[PDB]
C-alpha cells in the first residue's frame, strides 16, 4: 500500500522532513498537523531551521542533545518547550531520526512533533494532591512523586519490548540508575528535600531519549530504571556516561557525599534478546553492574561485561 | 524517500491496517507502538477485529459512528475507552480512514491509535478549580467550564486550515450550534444546572467527527462551532442532523422547552476555500443560518444555501 503514506501524512502528530545536504538542516516538507500545531504555514518554515519554535526558556541540555545527536548522524528523543506563531505554548515531544537509503546515509532527517502539553501538566500536578476514578486509573502506572512512569510500566513494557527486539533483532539495554548517599541527603537536608531532589533528578532524566520507544521508569524509592532499544555498545557506553554527568552537573549540594554534591551510580547491561530470550537476566546484570558501580567509581557507570 | 514509512512506522501513536475484504475487518498489520500502548503483540491480534480492547463502559454512541462510517466507507473521528492487556484504562482517540488505491476503493482501513488519557483527566479537572503558569499556558486555548477549545482556537484554525484547504482544494464547513431556550433552562432549574447541561452537551459533540482535522469549540457561553475538512453536501447535512438528534436523544428534562427536553438549533455553512479566499464569510453564513433554523425548526439544521 503505497496510499498509506499519504493517510498517515494526514496524521495528529506534525511530521516534519530536513535536508541535510544543505546547511543548517532545512526543513524540506511539513505536513498539516505541523501547521495546525505550531501555526506556521508550510510557506513559511520551507527552507529554514526549526529553531523558530525555541525562545530563550527552551531547555539547553535538551537543544545540545538535538545538536550532538545531529552531528553524530544519531536519533533522539527530547521534550522541548515550543512557542507557537501566535505566542501560545505547548509542550513537545521531537522525535529525531535519520533516513538512510541504501546505505545512503542520512539523506534527510525526519522530526515528529508530539503535543505532550496535558501529559507535562498533569503528571507535574500529580505530586501535589490536587479521588476521579479515571485519575486513579491513570496512576495506576504512574508514581505520584515523580510523575514519571511506574515499575509496572517497565515489567510490562519489558515483556513486550523484548518481543518486539526480537522481531527486529534490536538490542535490550536497561540502566539501573541508584542516588548515591541518598540516606545522608534525607538525614541532613530532610525527607521533604530528599523528595524535591528525586523529583529534580526524575526530571533530568526523563529526556534526551535515543529512541521513541526508550523511556525511565522509578524502580525503587531511589531507584531509577532505563529501558532503551537498538543502541550499539558504544552508544549505551557513552549514554549511561553522560547521564551520570548531567546529575553531577546540575550540582544539588549534598553535604554527606564526599564528592560535595550527589551523583548517581550507574549500572547497565546490553543484550540481544533474539539469542536467549531469557528475561530479568538483563535487570540482574545490570543490578550486579550498579553494585559493582557504587564501590568502583561512586559517580559512573559500570557495564556488565 | 520509500524508507520514511519504515520510519514513520516507528512512531508513538498505534498504525494498525485491517483488511476489508475479508468479513469483521481483521487487523492485517500491526506497529510497534501499538503493542507498547495496548500489551497485545501483534501474533495475538492479527487476523481478528480490534474490538478487544472495549469493554461493557465503552460509549455505545461511539461505536455506533465506527460502524456506520465502515459500512458507508467514510473516515471518522473518536474517543474511545479502551483496556490493555493487563486490564488497565488508557483514553483513545481512534482515527479509521480508508484506503483507496486507483478506484481500488476500501481496500483496507487504516487505524490510528493516540493515547489522549492525560488530555481527558486534564480538561476534565479544569471545570473544577484544582495558579501554575504553565496551566495557564495551556487555559489560554481552552474554555475551562467545558473543556473544550475556545473562540481563540476556532479562529486561528480557521486561518490555518483555510490555508491548508486552498492547497488540496478540500472544503471547509463551519457549524453554528446554539441551545434552545437556555435562558429558560437557567431560570427555572438553575444556573449551575445549565453549566451541568452545557458540560453534558459539550462532552456529546466533542466526539465522532468525520477527520482527525476536526474540532469543536466553545463560541460563546451558550453557543459551540465544529469546523470540518473535506466533507461534501451529503455528509455536512447527516453530519448536522445526527449531532442535533443526539443532543435529543440526551433528553435533559427542559421545562421551559415545548419539546419538554432541550434542543440544539444548528446552521451550517459549506465553502470551497480555494475560489473565493474569503475568510470570516461561512462564519456569517452559519450564523444567519443559525437564525433560521431558530424559527424553522427550533431542533433542526439548516444549511445556508
Ligand atoms: C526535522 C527537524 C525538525 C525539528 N523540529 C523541531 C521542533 O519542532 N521543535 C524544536 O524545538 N526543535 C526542532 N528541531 C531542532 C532545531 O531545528 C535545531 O536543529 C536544534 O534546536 C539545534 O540547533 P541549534 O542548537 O543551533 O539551535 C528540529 C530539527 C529537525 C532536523
Ligand atoms: C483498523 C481498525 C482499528 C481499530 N482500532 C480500534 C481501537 O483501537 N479501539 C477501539 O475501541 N476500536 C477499534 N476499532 C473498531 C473495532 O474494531 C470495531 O470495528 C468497532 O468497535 C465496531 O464494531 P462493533 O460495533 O461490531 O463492535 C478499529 C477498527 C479498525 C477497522
Ligand atoms: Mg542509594
Ligand atoms: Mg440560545
Amino acid at each position: 500500500q503505497y496510499l498509506l503514506e499519504a493517510i498517515v501524512r494526514d496524521a495528529r502528530d506534525g511530521i516534519t522532513i530536513s535536508d541535510c545536504s544543505r546547511p543548517d538542516n532545512p526543513l524540506v516538507f511539513v505536513n498539516d498537523a505541523f501547521t495546525r500545531m505550531t501555526g506556521y504555514d508550510a510557506e513559511e518554515v520551507i527552507g529554514k531551521n526549526c529553531r523558530f519554535l525555541q525562545r530563550g526558556d527552551i531547555n539547553l541540555s535538551a537543544v545540545h542533545t538535538i545538536k550532538i545527536a545531529m552531528l553524530t548522524h544519531e536519533p533522539c528523543l527530547v521534550t522541548l518547550k515550543n512557542y507557537r506563531k501566535d505566542g501560545t505554548i505547548f509542550w513537545n515531544e521531537l522525535s529525531l531520526t535519520p533516513i538512510i537509503n541504501k546505505n545512503g546515509l542520512i539523506t534527510h532527517y525526519l522530526g515528529i512533533q508530539k503535543d505532550v502539553s496535558a501529559q507535562v501538566i498533569l503528571n507535574q500536578t500529580l505530586h501535589e494532591e490536587n479521588s476521579n476514578k479515571e485519575m486513579l486509573e491513570y496512576l495506576v502506572n504512574i508514581d505520584a512523586l515523580t510523575g514519571l512512569h511506574n515499575r509496572r510500566f517497565l515489567e510490562d513494557q519489558l515483556v513486550i519490548q523484548w518481543k518486539l527486539a526480537s522481531r527486529h533483532i534490536n538490542t535490550i539495554t536497561i540502566f539501573m540508575i541508584d542516588i548515591d548517599y541518598f540516606k545522608a541527603f534525607n538525614d541532613t537536608y530532610g525527607h521533604t528535600a530528599g523528595d524535591e531532589a528525586l523529583r529534580t533528578i526524575a526530571k533530568t532524566l526523563n529526556n534526551c531519549f535515543m529512541r521513541g520507544s526508550d523511556f525511565v521508569a522509578r524502580y525503587g524509592g531511589e531507584e531509577f530504571t532505563i529501558l532503551a532499544i537498538g543502541m550499539t555498545e558504544l552508544q549505551a557506553h557513552e549514554y549511561s556516561t553522560k547521564l551520570v554527568q548531567k546529575i553531577e552537573n546540575l550540582n544539588i549540594h549534598h553535604k554527606g557525599s564526599p564528592l560535595g554534591h550527589l551523583t548517581i551510580s550507574l549500572g547497565y547491561s546490553q543484550a540481544n534478546p533474539q539469542y536467549h530470550n531469557d528475561q530479568n537476566l538483563v535487570i540482574e546484570q545490570a543490578d550486579r553492574a550498579l553494585y559493582s558501580a557504587k564501590v568502583e567509581g561512586k559517580n559512573r557507570a559500570v557495564a556488565y561485561r
